[PDB]
């Protein structure tokens, strides 16, 4: 679908997103701060995407991913990492992630990824 659930402990980081996934035509399902909280929300929301923070406190993106994947094999989850975050994102893309979107937020880049998830 275009549902999409944010990720990330960073509210302005949070707000971004969500301001460049809504002017492409997404949907903001929901929103989560820790990797604890996101998958709280995956189970309720079931959103269609998931962008996920890596560096988070209790959960980390990685923490997370692993546990959604397991509640859903078929998660959609695209992971933001700021530059230098190169080897968590092989990790996240291992851990399941489909893609990864870098900060600061590339639009262009994000409704990219975006459409490709889908
Ligand atoms: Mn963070």
């Amino acid at each position: 679908g275009k549902r999409v659930l944010i990720v990330d402990d960073a509210a302005f980081m949070r707000m971004m997103l969500k301001d460049i996934i809504t002017k492409a035509g997404y949907e903001v399902a929901g929103e989560a701060t820790n990797g604890r909280e996101a998958v709280e929300k995956y189970k309720e929301l079931k959103p269609d995407i998931v962008t996920m923070d890596i560096t988070m406190p209790e959960m980390n993106g990685i923490d997370a991913i692993k546990e959604i994947m397991k509640i859903d094999p078929n998660a959609k989850i695209i992971v933001c990492s700021a530059m230098g975050q190169q080897a968590m994102v092989i990790e996240a893309i291992k851990a399941g992630a489909k893609d990864f979107i870098v900060k600061p937020f590339q639009p262009s880049r994000v409704v990219e990824a975006l459409n490709k998830v889908s």
